[PDB]
RNA sequence: GCAUGGUUGUCGUCAGCUCGUGUCGUGAGAUGUUGGGUUAAGUCCCGCAACGAGCGCAACCCUUGAUUUUAGUUGCCAGCAU
């Protein structure tokens, strides 16, 4: 939370395109581009450091979101390496809301994740070279790393509420309380710990990001 | 045969018709099944508030077109004598 560290980029959007209940984070806006205030991020980022010590402190199971175009390559790897799960690719309609019949799937792509290793490999000459092996990768690039969640998650945390609508809805509904990096253009009441911050950046992202790894990695020693 | 069972024609071998869970709408409804390509085909790919499934399409059946092994009778006659 080093106010150096969070100075390398934290820029925001343009002025025309701001939501104008954020105005409480707005402090010192330039010619065209609003600025952030960093002094209340310092301190709204210790809350969400401090409100995840519940949530993961009888193992429990957090979910990471990174559609975002600079947003894969860090929530892949904070995840992994905190023994969390992810998505990356596109958010399937109804994963929380429908989360039953997507078992049906996951239990689907681990029984074709089986059969070329335990079972009859080979059971077709040509069928499963053009239809199971292609299957199996489509499987995995959109269930990603939920394929070993045992249940429910216990709380999310995301990148981006504006291209997350469907996630932050859909939470909403299920009453599960999210965590997400927050922009002049984004929400604040819909989520409930609000990280004021830029998302455009690479570096920006995975340094708060990263703080959340230690946050978690903590607990389950 | 306007009380029915069974059987059949026709649109038409046209490529469509629905369902489970989820979501949007006060509601009838909607989505999936739409959008960009491709195909004989909602056949397939990409995208997408949807994820999947069933009856249909396709294949599995018969026949014709090439070829190997088995078998020489009532079939055939290479090489033969009659
Ligand atoms: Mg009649
Ligand atoms: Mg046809
Ligand atoms: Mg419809
Ligand atoms: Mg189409
Ligand atoms: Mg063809
Ligand atoms: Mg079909």
């Amino acid at each position: 939370m080093k106010q150096l560290l969070e100075a390398g980029v934290h820029f925001g959007h343009q002025t025309r395109r701001w939501n104008p209940k954020m105005k409480k984070y707005i402090f010192t806006e330039r010619n065209g581009i609003y600025i952030i205030d960093l002094q209340k991020t310092v301190k709204k980022v210790d809350e969400a450091f401090n409100f995840m010590r519940e949530v993961a402190s009888d193992n429990g199971t957090i979910l990471f979101v990174g559609t975002k175009k600079q947003a894969q390559e860090s929530v892949r790897d904070e995840a992994i390496r905190s023994g969390q799960y992810f998505v990356n690719h596109r958010w399937l309609g109804g994963t929380l809301t429908n989360f039953e019949t997507i078992q049906k799937r996951i239990q689907h792509l681990k029984k074709i994740e089986k059969m070329e290793a335990d079972g009859t490999f080979e059971v077709l000459p040509k069928k499963e070279v053009v239809l199971l092996k292609k299957e199996q990768e489509k499987l995995e690039r959109f269930l990603g790393g939920i394929k070993d969640m045992k249940g429910l998650p216990d709380a999310l945390f995301i990148v981006d509420p504006r291209k997350e609508r469907i996630a932050v809805a859909e939470a909403r509904k299920l009453h599960i309380p999210i965590i997400g990096i927050v922009d002049t253009n984004c929400d604040p009441d819909e989520i409930d710990y609000v990280i004021p911050a830029n998302d455009d950046a690479i570096r920006a992202v995975k340094l708060l990001t990263a703080k959340m790894a230690d946050a978690i990695i903590e607990v389950n020693q």
